[PDB]
């Protein structure tokens, strides 16, 4: 019934409104990303309330939860769309909004494309289900959380163990079978680790922008500006973590 769900909610195609007749200058780029930002935001926040065992949570750690996960969930989701459509060789944020090697570097985010593009590729040089990113996509959801807790954090714990148990279970029933079912593991809780430093060097990326967007002829849609300056500085200055598998 677990995998029914995540199948049944899983958002759909997602256009950035990107004008692609208009030469690739860093402010377009950007505004473009900003706006396909708020657009996914809306999606995740449906997506994550219809999860299994979502409403366990407390109210605003449902929130809080999603205002911190969300650049790691984006990334992923993006991870996953560039390796169907396009082998991973360009980035594929949006149908309209898709970046090759000028339009990486002509971001002023070449470094950080960089790991995506290298993220993307993960997800065929392990052979990624379909049906274990959804798990670990949902699993991402629950993996950074403040240093002192959230409101009860007791019922988070339950929801994370259980959604690792799925991942787990998702590795084990007939389908692939083989004794890998460490091995596996290992490697997968190994792929999602490994979001958390690409979704970091984003969030500074993201922070910094914001600051001196106007200088910039940078556009940040309402939503994204409120998370960026009120959420993503938590990260930043420590008081909200990721929790890594290794470590
Ligand atoms: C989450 C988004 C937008 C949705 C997506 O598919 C990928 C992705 C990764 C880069 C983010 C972008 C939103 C706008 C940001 C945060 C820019 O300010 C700098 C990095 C951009």
């Amino acid at each position: 019934i677990f995998l029914n769900v995540l199948e049944a909610i899983e958002p759909g195609v997602v256009c950035a409104g990107h004008d692609n007749n208009q030469p690739d200058s860093f402010a377009a780029l950007l505004s473009s990303l900003n706006e396909l930002g708020e657009r996914q935001l809306v999606h995740v926040v449906k997506w994550a309330k219809a999860l299994p065992g979502f409403r366990n949570l407390h109210v605003d750690d449902q929130m809080a939860v999603i205002q911190y996960s969300w650049m790691g969930l984006m990334v992923f989701a993006m991870g996953w769309r560039s390796f169907t459509n396009v082998n991973s060789r360009m980035l594929y944020f949006a149908p309209d909004l898709v970046f090759n090697e000028y339009r990486m570097h002509k971001s002023r985010m070449y470094s950080q494309c960089v790991r995506m593009r290298h993220l993307s590729q993960e997800f065929g040089w392990l052979q990624i289900t379909p049906q274990e990113f959804l798990c670990m996509k949902a699993l991402l959801l629950f993996s950074i959380i403040p240093v002192d807790g959230l409101k009860n954090q007791k019922f988070f714990d339950e929801l994370r163990m259980n959604y690792i148990k799925e991942l787990d279970r998702i590795i084990a029933c007939k389908r692939k079978n083989p004794t890998s079912c460490s091995r596996r593991f290992y490697q997968l809780t190994k792929l999602l680790d490994s979001v958390q430093p690409i979704a970091r060097e984003l969030h500074q990326f993201a922070f910094d922008l914001l600051i001196k967007s106007h200088m910039v002829s940078v556009d940040f849609p309402e939503m994204m500006a409120e998370i960026i300056s009120v959420q993503v500085p938590k990260i930043l200055s420590g008081k909200v973590k990721p929790i890594y598998f290794h470590t």
